[PDB]
């Protein structure tokens, strides 16, 4: 009779239900989502001429052991027929791009020094094993990319790095929390190079992956796929999937059980594990866990604006993944994705090209502290004078979409460890019977966010 409150229906909340629920001796799971829909920010559109739009990840990269993690996720699912791989036989595997200095450039794969950098970079790797080490316990990832590798390093490519990954500001996000083995590497070897020249699931959709070499894959009707069939299992398997039901409040009582408080109902819990994000769940608790509340309402996230486009006979200036745009070139541009290179199946037809304008940094930051009002035009506008000036898209667009995602993507800013070492040092010492999980804590990425969700369920299935 052990019951199991999950906060949150995106990709974390999915997987933490999807592995409590295929326990030998699963308890009653409750999936409790706010909004009508499951999947947070992965979601997917299809447009009239039946092309896909995502408007949130564009595809996934099955890099390392989460990376195949994840495509065992999928083959449990039985996805497979559905799986679109980039196939290490292409460019859209083989180029990313910088947009700096009114062109694009490619960036170097491994291999004369490469526009915009002016010696090669072969220099730089090499004065890096020289450098020392930092002796403070975190550090911004410019201010270690700068360290370590130079001033153009840390100002083409760190910080154009972070804005693809993070959508946000490598002088303000953490080194340790946001490039991890970067850190460690530094941190146990003197060199990132040594620690990384210095060191898994399976199944055959994971062999394929490694055999064709797949820099990223995705599905056939979109994403959004994956969060479906998440949700197709849980309530196939009984699991109680709630919609539309923010959740209200937290609360502890006799026998240490939760009280979960919606809009007009309740929820008893032997378990929580929280999915939803650090500064929500903060709202939620009771006024005993407020150190834990502290902790988490330091966890904040940028807002970013989707803006997907579509043009009926373009073309592109160079075939690759996309290319990124550092601060310097555009506070508001991050980047675009060449979503036609990668996944020219999802074009619709008549087939027409398709980009997506990813628009954030501290232009959007600024406006939304801003009075100005923030338009489907202005957004509309930004994406097209991009499309237009970094891709040579003067073409009206045949079709656009725009999204604006408040507080999408959290920042892992500096002391960002220490909020979670506090708030899990509190979790223990009161031994309060709930699991953090998702983008909020160890990591933003899908793959992540899912192994999040599965190692709440793990560890909350062993304590019955
Ligand atoms: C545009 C963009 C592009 C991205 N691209 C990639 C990429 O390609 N590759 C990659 O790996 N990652 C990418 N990501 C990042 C990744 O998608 C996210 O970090 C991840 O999906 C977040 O999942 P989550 O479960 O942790 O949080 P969320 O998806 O935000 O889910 C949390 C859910 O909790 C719900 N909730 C909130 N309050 C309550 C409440 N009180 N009661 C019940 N439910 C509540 C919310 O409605 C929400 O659905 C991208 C993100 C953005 C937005
Ligand atoms: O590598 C990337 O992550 C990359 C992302 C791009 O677009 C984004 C996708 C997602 C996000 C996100 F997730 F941070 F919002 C930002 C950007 Cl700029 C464009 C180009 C690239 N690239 O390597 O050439």
């Amino acid at each position: 009779g052990r019951t199991v409150v999950v906060l949150g229906g995106g990709i974390s909340g999915l997987a933490a239900s999807y592995h409590l629920s295929r326990a030998p001796c699963p308890p009653k799971v409750v999936l409790v989502e706010s909004s009508e829909r499951l999947g947070g920010w992965i979601r997917s559109v299809r447009g009239p001429n039946g092309a896909i739009f995502e408007l949130g990840p564009q595809g996934i990269r099955p890099a390392g052991a989460l990376g195949a993690r994840t495509l065992l996720l999928v083959s449990e699912l039985g996805l497979d027929s559905e799986v679109l791989p980039v196939r290490g036989d292409h460019p859209a595997a083989q180029n990313r791009f910088l947009y700096v200095g009114g062109a694009l450039h490619a960036l170097p794969t491994g291999l004369r020094p490469s526009p915009p950098f002016s010696k090669p970079l072969f220099w730089a790797g090499l004065r890096e094993l020289t450098k020392p080490r930092g002796k403070e316990p975190d550090e911004t990832v410019h201010s270690f990319a700068q360290r370590r590798l130079g001033p153009e390093v840390a100002s083409l490519a760190m910080d154009s790095l972070c804005r693809g990954v993070f959508a946000g500001n490598s002088r303000e996000l953490s080194i340790r929390s946001c490039f991890p083995s970067l850190f460690q590497a530094e941190q146990t070897h003197r060199s990132i190079l040594l620690g990384l020249l210095l060191g898994q699931p399976d199944s055959a959709l994971i062999r394929q992956a490694l055999a064709e070499r797949w820099s990223q894959w995705s599905l056939r009707g979109g994403l959004e796929m994956l969060p479906q069939a998440l949700e197709t299992h849980l309530t196939s398997r009984g699991v109680s999937v709630l919609r539309g039901q923010p959740v209200c409040g937290l609360s502890l009582q006799a026998e240490g059980r939760w009280k979960v408080s919606l809009r007009d109902s309740s929820l008893e819990a032997d378990h929580v594990i929280s999915a939803i994000p650090a500064s929500v769940l903060s709202e939620l608790l009771p006024a005993e866990a407020a150190p834990l509340a502290r902790a988490l309402s330091a966890i904040t996230a940028v807002s970013v604006a989707v803006v997907n486009l579509q043009y009926q006979g373009a073309h592109l200036p160079v075939q690759g993944f996309g290319h990124l745009v550092p601060s310097s070139e555009d506070p508001g541009v991050l980047g675009i994705v060449y979503d036609s290179v990668a996944f020219p199946e999802q074009d619709g037809s008549p087939p027409g090209l398709r980009v997506t304008v990813m628009l954030g940094g501290s232009w959007l930051q600024t406006l939304e502290a801003s009075g100005c009002v923030l338009s489907q035009e202005l957004f509309q506008q930004r994406a097209q004078e991009a499309a237009a000036t970094q891709l040579g898209l003067k073409e009206m667009p045949s079709h656009c979409l725009v999204h604006l995602h408040k507080n999408c993507i959290p920042q892992y800013t500096l002391g960002h460890w220490q909020k979670l070492e506090s708030a899990r040092q509190f979790l223990t010492a009161h031994r309060l019977p709930l699991t953090l999980a998702g983008a909020s804590y160890e990591g933003v990425a899908v793959n992540d966010c899912i192994e999040s969700g599965r190692q709440a369920a793990v560890s909350v299935l062993g304590t019955e």
